[PDB]
């Protein structure tokens, strides 16, 4: 099992750490957060308002964060080039702070001793991957890669199935997204994105998302054929993608249900899900799928113009894919 | 000023009454609700969690509901044919209970003495109207009409402008809607629509809506060219329409903005609004427009496939249109 | 052997009692009656839960029965409780969860169908009330119709018992900051009897009257007339908190209050009364089966005789598990 | 003769004090200092408000100034308060609303720029604290730096004053069910000092410590050491409620408590202390400029000496209007 280091014990960093222990696919050996001390890290990992108390043991012992008897080395560095990743035995580093997404900034970890870096966010220049869509294009020469956004990971598996079977001429997407840590409880300041500063509890907030554009950077045939926007709404977790698209070949709705059902049962098992149940957002809380096609929620205007709905736990689905990507990277070593 | 009777003092009935006094276009002279007594009606009209305390005076006096010194006759009938609408001087009756939407059911009010009935909801058989779109097709022979739904009243004015200028080849709509009185606080029973029974506070609930299909009945050229679905989200009021459509003529996004701005300043003034501000849902609370085009929120894939965003106060916007429709009917009398 | 139980009403309490029965395995649900929810809808409502998640097990409709974990349950669709053939389905006890038959005369209708005992999963004006860990030992086989009090009394009474037994409660006033309930409205709607309860649940803090503190007196007779309170309904889907401000007879340092509560949670009230010193919030008690959990860090003392004691409760799980525990206790006395 | 005021910080308090100044017209805002919010963003933040709606007038950027209702306001972008040219803009008083300069030494920096008096819109460790209607008459012209206490202190103190003056408060314990604040997090985030305050604001009832009941003893010296309490943050955007459980020296029937509160709201505490017998909920006090409104129907008495008194407050508009009223009072004493 590959030994992993996690930079940042924020919402992504903690959920990637929890996915690592829950799945057991990788071994967390080090965590770096210059602001959260060891005692606070135990509290933040143990208790979760959204996903509940950690099913396992969490304790501070000899200056280390012990999760299920596994001692994890804690670092408090502000500069990523100063983290002694190699000393703690961290082969891979999950860059989850969101402030080092370019290969230049993400490359500071390689100076500490890390061999590979996985950016748990979209990157402007690093190669992007989505498990089940283009992870086979990963090779050992790639020292710094990105796992795209949770929305890019929800849309791309559905886009792959729909394009492979009927061909997406063009598509426009909307994601009705749950509130995130970047939003404000009451009307506050967000100098760059004014709407994002408005009260998260009281508002439907339109937001810009490069996730539908990013899908074309992972399914190169769809490059320039997809774009979209988001609406942040007052729910703590679980989001939904709404893809309105035009198809090349005609597609009856029940043929597109059969097509997604096959992919969910075969190659995209655990990545792409399929349901015909009368589901609502809370039904996908702690669901580890990247995306789950909602058959009953979608609607077709004609054989070439459809609206396809797909749910995703923006927190769990994505953190599990970061772990799956590293497990795949380790197998190619 | 025409004298109006309101059947049902529910959320629509109270807000239509409020719009009548706020705008002064109509005179409410009678209200019928077999369940809410006069004292409770004073409380429900005066205090509103969403729109605040009524700006004016409300009292119970001599068995009459007195709003701004205007005495309103109160009836407690379960059978709509037994309401003495004519005795109270009610020329038009707003049928807001939602349980008498067919012309046969809504026609019962004419037995009590009413001359015309306006169903404040979609009807299976009554002629439908949307102010600013097809209200000129109303004529004095029509004794029972429908004002369509609040979502139709938001989509149809935008669809009218977009189709008149560029031609809508086909369109698919999503409405991210605020919670309604038909939803449940916690997981409860809704035998017909299972998803609508699930906890309103905790969930994004997909729902079916014939509002996009209904635009084809007020704009006969778009018949069969539009359909959609809804997502109910945890906000008390203000909803948004997201129209993804293909245009016949090419349309740069600034040309779409230009023609919408012109319609909002000219013929659809007060019905269709236009904004370039960094708005969120709460900015449209108590906004009486039927729909307000959000220029900054929309996105174009090319010059033939666009996503157009438009806000609507699902409560005040529609209620004011019920009053405007009656103010129109009176002018044709 | 395990008591066979019938559940009247498949509403929020009825489903969670049925859930607690299978999760704990203390009793066997053999029949359910709801005249409005059909068998197919019952499968959906039991399987999926927004608050507590999908049911850990299997649930399916098969041959007109609701099979949960391979156990077939007989479904009835009766509006009149006297017309339910409880005895035919083998139901020895009936949980009256509809909330509309809380008097002994109304709840007694279930005995006409063949039931032997009726447990009202709500407060009753006349039936004997019980709170597990406080006065369940006063239950005897002569009692054919009993009440399990409310969720709020089942939270307050175990804390009141410990505090009164050790220091004596001279007088107390409590406030419960409660989660939204099925009786509330999504937007400003009509609630003819309780006008405030009709106002939008999402937008408001709604003051409400509750006889739960008064009901503690009917379970700890020494505190009769010594306790009263009110509630504030707030916009959270589940988990509530009790705030008891009281005057004590004997002096009590806050660490002595903590010490005696910790002892009771580890000994006789294990699983009923909990104790924590952690930096907890409401979501930390979601699906917690305790009747009440004393929050040591949240409470505050003015002086040795005047304190504010905070205690959390999953108003949904804590209570339904106590309905199951009460019937398991009744079965042991048979 | 409107006193010309400067506002340091265009955060929620700063904007709401500016809004109260124009809505009430009691003082003239002439300058605003915020080193992070530029003029164009200030127009947006003042014009649109999720809680209180769009401003009742006009807001625009013109010639590098913020013009509200035709009144041009000078904008400063200084990080050091001592470097703000308050005197050049004509600002006689400065409202210190950033929350980071609450000591008299820190708040005194504004006097170096040319200000004559500084009003801290928050509690201060050392500055004299005032609550309008309870101790504002103790303000005198020697006081160049004062504090307006907190929003909860301004709610509790006027009710405590009436109750103590008529019946005498032997001892009291207060709980405030408070709306969410800017210091909370949307989802589980870090708050190193107060761990519970970092947990998701939308999902939780969060117990919190508050020195607001203790602080009432400063403005009402007769209640020093006689009051303490805690808070519960709940998922509502605005409007909070105080719950005072207290023991009275003199017996008081609940109708006598109502009678004396109604008299104070109609007489000396008109506009500060309100009184209602209506079936009110929190949203009914949104944009209500009262410091506290006694809810007659929500409170409950156990006996003539032990009561729970409920009082609502718009934690935003109540307090902001008191900052403006306090400065209008200071100007009258000049």
């Amino acid at each position: 099992k590959v030994k992993v280091g996690v930079n940042g014990f924020g919402r992504i960093g903690r959920l990637v750490t929890r996915a690592a222990f829950n799945s057991g696919k990788v071994d967390i050996v080090a965590i770096n957060d210059p602001f959260i001390d060891l005692n606070y890290m135990v509290y933040m990992f143990q208790y979760d308002s959204t996903h509940g108390k950690f099913h396992g043991t969490v304790k501070a012992e000899n200056g280390k964060l012990v999760i299920n008897g596994n001692p994890i080395t804690i670092f408090q560095e502000r500069d990523p080039s100063k983290i002694k990743w190699g000393d703690a035995g961290a082969e891979y580093v999950v860059e989850s702070t969101g402030v080092f997404t370019t290969m230049e900034k993400a490359g500071a970890h390689l100076q500490g001793g890390a061999k590979r870096v996985i950016i748990s966010a979209p990157s402007a220049d690093a190669p992007m991957f989505v498990m089940g869509v283009n992870h086979e294009k990963y090779d050992n020469s790639l020292k710094i890669i990105s796992n795209a956004s949770c929305t890019t990971n929800c849309l791309a598996p559905l886009a792959k199935v729909i394009h492979d079977n009927f061909g997406i001429v063009e598509g426009l997407m909307t994601t009705v997204h749950a509130i995130t840590a970047t939003q404000k409880t009451v009307d506050g300041p967000s100098g760059k994105l004014w709407r994002d500063g408005r009260g998260a509890l009281q508002n439907i907030i339109p937001a810009s998302t490069g996730a539908a554009k990013a899908v074309g950077k992972v399914i190169p045939e769809l490059n320039g054929k997809l774009t979209g926007m988001a609406f942040r709404v007052p729910t703590a977790n679980v989001s939904v993608v709404d893809l309105t698209c035009r198809l090349e070949k005609p597609a009856k709705y029940d043929d597109i249900k059969k097509v997604v059902k096959q992919a969910s049962e075969g190659p995209l098992k655990g990545i792409l899900g399929y349901t015909e149940h009368q589901v609502v957002s809370s039904d996908f809380n702690s669901d580890t799928h990247s995306s789950t096609f909602d058959a009953g929620a979608g609607i077709a205007l004609n054989d070439h113009f459809v609206k396809l709905i797909s749910w995703y736990d923006n927190e769990f689905g994505y953190s599990n894919r970061v772990v799956d990507l590293m497990a795949h990277m380790a197998s190619k070593e």
